């Protein structure tokens, strides 16, 4: 038994955290903000906002498209459910957030900006989303240069936002369908991929005529111009044939670089056409009972296993499509209860019928180390520390179990443990299906406000140097922010002493001289004896950092060292560490140590340790 | 700072020494420690003599005597070259063989165990030294009608990871061990129930058994490469106690006498490499550590992880060891293997000196000089503030340690933070095993712990009790302040000389001078007529005989006899001169009693104090 609202709520969270740029006033966690705020900056074009890939911070838009164009799918099949768990407007922003990104991505007809970030640079780096430092390039499609796939997949996005989108906001819906009718129709004209080269490696396309197909699907459906219908069959025979037939292929499932899949499931209900019934019941067949002597394998658990990597993502957006086809009238009769067990067990499977759960922050024992930057949270460019997740990424589908139900919940794992958007975005269209049938209440108001689990800003310090009239300390402030991570320009920090001796003496305490052998950063400055509290005798150093980049994304990214002396008179004897504030517990060696006694301020306000 | 870890080693495995009871080999290493509890086992007709006294007193309280020894074993067992090389192999050996020996012994016949040798109330109502303790010390027992799963488990732990350690070098004993050890499991298995585990409430209740089952299985399969015991200890995990708010195995507390499950996973852990165990113990290494999801132990200010009020070095220690042997198997996750290995040296630092001072006595810089324990300090008038300090260095005991903000108090009745027991030293022995294999410190060849003689221990304090023309009455009060060893002390007879010159002048028989007692405490006082000492000199004596009186140093009237003696000139005369009487020079002038040394005191007839003429 299996809560399905609180499963399906999660899984549109998901796509929250993934979120980049300029993040809205109401966002309801306190660890992600502005990123990639400067996202098109090298071509001139705000392509600010969409969602990071995966576990990392490039903006890839096939994939992207292809999940907006799966959620908005599913909100065409299932809006019921979504009005029924309260879950419409999340959905809804979801499918906004990216569509919005892809308009900003055509800023002129007959271009398409459709990638923002270098896979190679980007996974260089292993840190949250909000102080990545790298160059992030954009890259473009256009005539000379086509990119028929990503044009296309990005064209159906667009449209299928348009048909949710069309009652509640007719004019955003005609802004995405003017878009996806240029986008398309580069795709169409082109009839390449020859210039969609910068996700090689990553999101490199295998096939385009099915993209067309499914891009032509959903515009017939925004716009009615049957014009679009004849284009999508039309695209048919070109698409890949099963290895050693002349039958469409059928052996594998739904993703981002096959869509034909879903294309001739929209084609059969569409046109009746005994062609795709025909076609997509193979590959469901293929998935469940089998067909021709042939089926895809199923681990000793239950799990309709394909691939090696994303083997809950191929399942469960199988299990969605298995889903939508038995609603149909069209459906052979027999075949409706099969397909229908299929979808429960793959979504149950997911969620924890093997005794855990493969969904982050849900069920029972659910994944703690998926392979994801800004969930981690590290603040010294390491996936090894801290070693726990300092942020739950509510829904997250981690990639699933190898054949033999074999899985190792480790942060470097990402062939099984990576999480993605694709991988939630069938899964989330199957657990609205699941709900509507089932049910399964989703949690009241939910939010992912999390309590600061370590101090975001501290200071370790020791006795680099002694004698008779000085004290020299070693002092080191960290950046380990992370609600959110966040660059700390406006640091410093204040060491306080009882000069009361120094009074005695005849000395005014103003003018003991203080000094720096060796600090790291530009701006750090070192002031000279300040009065704090007279009526006590006591006095400070402020050591101002200001200015200096410091950034939870390296060893020494978010670190600052500083020496500083202060010093009586050569010869004295008087001065007395002993009375001082700062100097209470303080290290005896240069072996630094947290201490408490040495505040630190950011912008003038004390953020961590303790004053006189 | 830099510790030596080989010398806390060599003292804490000692500390046990200190801690026994019974008939002691005559190869002990100490002076102040000798025969106890010899009658234990007498009010059941059963041999349970031996053992370890627990803490600052006097009872056998068999789950944290098990646990101790079921400690020991382990840290023998995963570092046996430490032992080897700092030279302590034998003596932690005989330590855990100590336990054990005892333990076999409280399991006479199958089906039953005696779990406690002492009551609680009865033991704790009396301040003095072990070997003259003489209240009632009842035996306690466990079968089928009265379970005690915890306790028996526990003990089954202990002689089985004696087994495994034994096994090389005297497989007899271990094949004996395992023999009692698969006796009392089957036991707890078949009960799983600590019903009629009683005696303890208030020292040592259970709360939990399913984690001794686990442990105890898990030695045995150890002891004995039989799978049976493997499947047994997986099959309880499900039964252990749990976090509050969830499904997940607890992991906020630690290692300790009543909950062992800590130790059971991280065993199972190495043993099965199952992901579930490897998780349970990771995640309380991180509470204890890095903290883990927004959860961390508490900290004091100067480093030492917190988990409770009563023994906080105990708990801290104990993790430490456990964190050293994860870290040291290949399944540890290797980013965190440095974060325990720097925990196991901050705890065990902290312990021996990281303050500025030790928390373990007789070693270190300022050890805690007044630790709860009755043997230790040695009072002979059964009083904890007399006398004001301890007689006795109780070396390598871990007192209780600090409160969360680091205070500590180095007082006798600070009964918390200045407690000593087993426990405290069981996981400690094994994390100093650890660091001295890390980082050396020479141990003490041939460590003794042959005590000076601090106090004089029989003396005499007299005074003048009545005087006349023709007498001397003297009042005089023997004292036993026995600490090395504390003793009875039942043949002890002291002389009061005189010089009968004027006497024989006078033309009287010096041999026939009337002496008399108005006053003798103890019914065996035998007060002699004057007998010749050197009569060519004209000295004379009286012997006063308190043979067969029962002196212990265990009370204010126990440690004392006074007897008051007369020696009379005949009747009428006036010629008595006590001025020049050996024993009357100095001698206190009006009956407050002093000590003085010119009446010598003799034990069975050696003359142990003062002198003669
Ligand atoms: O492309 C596969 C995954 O790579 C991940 O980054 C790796 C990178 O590929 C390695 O060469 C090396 O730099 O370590 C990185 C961190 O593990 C990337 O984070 C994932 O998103 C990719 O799917
Ligand atoms: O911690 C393991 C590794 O994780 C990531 O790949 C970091 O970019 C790299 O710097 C680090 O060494
Ligand atoms: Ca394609
Ligand atoms: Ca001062
Ligand atoms: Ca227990
Ligand atoms: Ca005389
Ligand atoms: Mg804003
Ligand atoms: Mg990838
Ligand atoms: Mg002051
Ligand atoms: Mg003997």
């Amino acid at each position: 038994t299996y809560n399905y609202g609180e499963a399906l709520q999660k899984s549109i969270m998901f796509y929250e955290f993934q979120r980049s740029g300029d993040l809205p006033a109401d966002k309801r966690d306190n660890w992600r903000d502005d990123s990639g705020m400067k996202d098109g900056s090298d071509v001139g074009v705000d392509l600010t906002g969409g969602w990071y890939d995966a576990g990392d911070h490039v903006k890839f838009n096939l994939p992207m498209s292809y999940t907006s164009a799966m959620l908005a799918w599913s909100l065409y099949e299932d809006k019921d459910a979504y009005d029924k768990s309260g879950q419409t407007k999340y959905i809804m922003d979801g499918i906004k957030w990216a569509n919005d990104y892809f308009i900003k991505c055509n800023p002129t007809p007959g271009v398409y900006y459709y990638q923002v970030g270098d896979g190679g640079k980007d996974h260089s780096w292993w840190g949250p989303a909000e102080v990545m430092q790298m160059e992030r390039p954009s890259f473009k499609v256009d005539a000379s240069k086509p990119g028929s796939a990503v044009c296309a997949s990005t064209a159906a996005s667009l449209a299928s936002a348009a048909v949710v989108f069309k009652s509640s906001d007719p004019t955003y819906a005609e802004k995405c369908i003017s878009h996806a009718k240029n986008l398309f129709d580069m795709a169409d004209k082109a009839k390449s991929d020859a210039g969609y080269t910068a996700a090689s490696g990553y999101y490199s396309s295998s096939s385009f005529y099915d993209d067309l197909s499914w891009a032509a699907v959903w515009l017939y459906l925004a716009t009615n111009d049957s014009t679009y219908l004849d284009k999508a069959e039309s695209y048919v025979p070109n698409w890949g044939k099963e290895q050693q037939t002349d039958i469409i292929a059928y052996k594998w499932g739904q993703c981002w670089d096959d869509v034909h899949y879903g294309a001739e499931l929209l084609l059969a209900k569409l046109t009746n056409k005994q062609l795709y019934k025909d076609s997509i019941e193979m590959n469901l067949d293929f998935w469940t009972t089998g067909v021709n002597g042939t089926r895809v394998s199923y681990t000793p658990k239950g799990l309709a296993w394909l691939f090696q990597w994303g083997s809950l993502r191929h399942a469960t957006t199988q299990a969605f499509l298995a889903g939508v086809y038995a609603e149909w009238e069209g459906c052979t009769p027999s075949k409706v209860s099969v397909y229908k067990d299929f979808l429960k067990s793959q979504i149950d499977y997911a969620l924890g019928s093997t005794g855990r759960s493969f969904v982050v922050g849900y069920g029972v024992n659910p994944p703690q180390h998926p392979h994801h930057r800004t969930a981690h949270g590290s603040w010294t460019d390491q996936m090894t520390s801290p070693t726990y997740h300092r942020h739950t990424i509510y829904g997250a589908l981690v990639g699933g179990p190898d054949n033999a139900d074999g899985y190792t919940d480790e942060i470097n794992n990402y062939v099984n443990n990576e999480i993605a958007c694709d991988y939630n975005a069938g899964f989330t269209g199957a657990l609205a299906k699941m709900y509507k049938h089932s049910g399964g209440d989703p949690i009241p108001n939910f939010k992912a406000i999390e309590k600061i689990t370590n101090d975001e800003v501290i200071i370790k310090a020791g006795l680099n140097s002694t004698g008779p009239n000085y004290t020299e300390i070693k002092a080191v402030v960290y950046n380990q922010t992370g609600w959110p991570a966040r660059v700390t320009d406006k640091i410093s920090f204040k060491y306080f002493m009882d000069l009361s001796e120094i009074v005695a003496a005849g000395i005014d305490p103003l003018s003991l001289v203080t000094s720096s052998n060796y600090s790291e950063g530009k701006n750090t400055k070192v002031s000279g004896v300040l009065p704090w509290d007279v009526s006590n005798n006591v006095y400070y150093v402020n050591v101002d950092l200001t200015g200096e980049n410091i950034y939870p994304g390296g060893q020494s990214a978010c670190r600052r060292e500083v020496q500083f002396r202060i010093a009586a008179p050569q010869g004295t004897t008087y001065w007395n560490p002993k009375n001082d504030f700062s100097y209470d517990g303080l290290p005896t060696t240069s072996t630094v140590n947290t201490v408490t006694n040495i505040p630190v301020y950011d912008n003038g306000v004390k953020v961590f340790g303790n004053e006189p």
